[PDB]
């Protein structure tokens, strides 16, 4: 099951940050709210006119109850750096962290500053995000929480077209070729996060549908030419070694594995099931397997 | 996608309490503390408590140690009386969920918050939970508006992966019993009224290929779900999703007709809203929000 971190730490992060009458979702750490810069809009903008046209004043902030008041402000990127009177009484230890395709993390969904809904997501090679995110919830933000110290890693800015989502991470840099503009863009094609779905296919394995297993052998090379055929990340020799736990645990190795995917991406699965689906699943980190 | 609530109002409710060498999650509301009866571990548990000193309850808060002033049991849980009022505490209810209705489970080990996800009370009065060794004691709620509805405490994993566990008064949900058994649930069964919530959900997202002209009644579509194993459906059952029947246009028994034809000729490799299968742990309400 996708389980996400325990949002606490970060709600008493969520602001609301107004311009006029356009309302989107801020982070507040210490003295500092960091929003998507867009607030102040809208296609081609040039966003230092805008920005050198906005007094301290234009910016309401509302934290809960509170009103809180722009000292300053600046802009990092796509992000604005607000400088507020007040120091956050509920900061958490944190960090801010460029999350790697492959990797996940949570997100916590944000409308008119109110927390909604916390859910696991991750980033996906074409540096887009398969994420839930309605009208309003820019500035919603995911992360990683590790012991107490909390890793900001997105900012959501963006929908294409095409459903799926785009962000940046805390210094205001886009994952991926999007920029804030009101324009339809177009990610690369989505090629399936090799590392996950041999994760998955171990899971698999742990839970007794060993059917897809076979006694044929692969070299790494040949493993990775056809993957790349079928749109799939070549696997590393790093990747591997991360099989490695779920390896000994299950006594089929590596290479014995990705013979086994490399099967089923080249004759599909004659409308069979591994743990319930047609599909090979390719969110489950090798970390959230043994986990569970 | 599955959404849970924000955890934060409960992750300041969760503490450790350990008796001896055994340890457990407890939620911590106003002075009392609430957790699985088995810390203090076929025995009696009227026995067990009655040898059982305050001084001998180790609970904390993080950091923070708290003094047992007294306790009781209700059910399967003890009540720990505490000298220290939690400060966190926000507004709450107790409630007994039904099957086919969803909540938040923050998933706890030693006191300290890991998890969190939905799930599902499922009709045979499990839920298909992902609970580890030490996670005894984390709890399940909703948290519409700013109350939380605290409606589960986690106590077992059955052989066959799925959990069990009790409401806040303690009694069970279901026929288990608190003891070191293997137990059976009964068969489980599928939310029909989750399932046509979930193919309104996709109608609104634009997946409408299993939608077709028939329509059928309820007596026919339940002959049908009987043989599939999944819930009868009612006239309360078809109230309830009027006002996505509205907002869809397409009316309940329609989407009835085009359930049964996912039932008879199942999917052919088709999915809806990403899944192979049809999901039955989102609500009508859900869907809403
Ligand atoms: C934030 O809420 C905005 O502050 C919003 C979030 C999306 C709305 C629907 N789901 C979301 O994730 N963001 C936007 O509306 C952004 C604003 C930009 C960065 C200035 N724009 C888009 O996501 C956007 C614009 C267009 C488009 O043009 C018009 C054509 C097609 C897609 C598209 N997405
Ligand atoms: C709590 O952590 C208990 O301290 C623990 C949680 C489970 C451990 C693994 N995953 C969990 O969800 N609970 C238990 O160990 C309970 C304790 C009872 C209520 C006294 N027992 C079981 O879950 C249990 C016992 C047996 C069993 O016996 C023999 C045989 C098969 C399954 C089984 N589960």
């Amino acid at each position: 099951r996708k389980m996400a971190f325990p949002s606490g730490k970060v709600e008493g992060c969520m602001v609301q940050v107004t311009c006029g009458t356009t309302t989107l979702n801020g982070l507040w750490l210490d003295d500092t709210v960091y929003c998507p810069r867009h607030v102040i809009c809208m296609l081609n903008p040039n966003y230092e006119d805008l920005l050198i046209r906005k007094s301290n004043h234009s910016f309401l902030v509302q934290a809960g109850n509170v009103q809180l008041r722009v000292i300053g402000h600046s802009m990092q990127n796509c992000l604005l750096r607000l400088k507020v009177d007040t120091s956050n009484p509920k900061t958490p230890k944190y960090k801010f962290v460029r999350i790697q395709p492959g990797q996940t993390f949570s997100v916590l969904a944000c409308y008119n500053g109110s927390p909604s809904g916390v859910y696991q997501c991750a980033m996906r090679p074409n540096h887009t995000i398969k994420g839930s995110f309605l009208n309003g919830s820019c500035g919603s933000v995911g992360f990683n929480i590790d012991y107490d110290c909390v890793s900001f890693c997105y900012m959501h800015h963006m929908e294409l077209p095409t459903g799926v989502h785009a962000g940046t991470d805390l210094e205001g840099k886009f994952y991926g070729p999007f920029v804030d503009r009101q324009t339809a863009q177009a990610a690369g094609t989505d090629t399936t996060i090799t590392l996950n779905v041999l994760a998955w296919l171990y899971a698999a394995v742990i839970n007794g549908d060993r059917w897809f297993l076979n006694r044929f052998t692969t070299t790494l090379n040949d493993f990775n030419l056809v993957a790349m055929k079928y749109n799939y990340e070549p696997l590393t020799q790093d990747h591997v070694d991360i099989l490695g736990p779920l390896s000994a645990q299950t006594g089929i190795a590596v290479l014995d594995m990705c013979a086994a995917l490399k099967e089923l991406l080249q004759n599909g699965m004659n409308g069979r099931t591994i743990l319930g689906s047609t599909i090979l699943e390719d969110e489950f980190t090798p970390f959230d397997v043994v986990r569970q």
